[PDB]
């Protein structure tokens, strides 16, 4: 035997890291439920663990990319970073985070409308302002914002997740051009981003709104964003087609309609953040104090 020197509690051993549960599987990554339990007692932390599918090197640095842009973050409103594991013998690499019971805000509305009314609604959307008004500051663009990659820590907190797609904007510039192969998550994506490929601060306003319509459908069955896009597109169409008809239809003033039972103040905010004009989109720090004045003008 030896002696030992814990002084990085980022690092999780693999041997201590146990299995509980299998939680996702998207496009590059999947994700597990852990406990870790360093004093073989049978008792640890619950950790959501993060792997790849392929670490190839692209795959990899995408990764350790990724694991840094959520290492640098503290908020309330995104998901704690908790560590690492290097597991395979230190020849493979896992993200250590937090375990959120409720998971993705769209299976959580979907499953719990018991449980969710406007003033949630409106609690949840202003937090996601706060933590996108955080991302600011670090200069990340998101580029993802949606409803299954914001996470319910429990009915009074949600969280944004879903880092793989982050970019950061260098000092001097507003935007960020990413030419990416393969699919896009085009029915949240404001229209310079479809036409030119272009993110920015303002194009995660733009997906905001459409999260903010997402709340407000309560992920019906017929009125997500691409049932309903496709519904005004043309169901039938297929491939480029939409593309072109969507990008064609915003450009001129296509846009989701105003959900069933949605306050026209609300729908209102939808609208300015659905501006062709970048620059005339409110910026995050407006749309939370907006969103938290409405909050607070109501008798309760
Ligand atoms: O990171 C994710 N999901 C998490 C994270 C932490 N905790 C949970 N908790 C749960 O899934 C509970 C419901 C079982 C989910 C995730 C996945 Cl797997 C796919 C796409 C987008 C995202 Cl952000």
């Amino acid at each position: 035997s030896g002696a030992f020197e814990d002084r990085d509690p980022t690092q999780f051993e693999e041997r201590h890291l146990k299995f509980l549960q299998q939680l996702g599987k998207g496009n590059f990554g999947s994700v597990e439920m852990c406990r870790y339990d360093p004093l073989q007692d049978n008792t640890g932390e619950v950790v959501a663990v993060k792997k790849l599918q392929h670490s190839t090197e692209e795959h990899l640095r995408d990764f350790e990319r990724e694991i840094e842009i959520l290492k640098s973050l503290q908020h309330d409103n995104i998901v704690k970073y908790k560590g690492v594991c290097y597991s395979a013998g230190r020849r493979n690499l896992k993200l250590i985070m937090e375990y959120l019971p409720y998971g993705s805000l769209r299976d959580y509305l979907q499953k719990h409308k018991e449980r969710i009314d406007h003033i949630k609604l409106l609690q949840y959307t202003s937090q996601i302002c706060k933590g996108m008004e955080y991302l600011g500051t670090k200069r990340y663009i998101h580029r993802d914002l949606a409803t299954r990659n914001i996470l319910v820590e429990n009915e009074n907190r949600v969280k944004i997740g879903d880092f793989g797609l982050t970019k950061v904007l260098p000092q001097d510039k507003e935007y960020y051009k990413v030419k990416e192969p393969g699919e896009s998550p085009i029915f949240w994506y404001a229209p310079e981003s479809l036409t030119e490929s272009k993110f920015s601060v303002a194009s995660d306003v733009w997906s905001f709104g459409v999260v903010l319509y997402e709340l407000f459908t309560y992920i019906e069955k017929s009125k997500s964003p691409p049932a309903e896009f496709m519904r005004m597109i043309g169901n039938d169409k297929q491939g480029q087609m939409i593309v072109f008809h969507l990008i064609e239809l915003l450009k001129n003033n296509g846009r989701l309609p105003r959900p069933d039972g949605c306050p026209d103040e609300i729908y209102m905010i939808m609208t300015e953040c659905w501006n062709n004009n970048v620059n005339q989109r409110p910026s995050f720090r407006d749309l939370a104090l907006r969103v938290d004045q409405i909050r607070d003008n109501m008798a309760g």
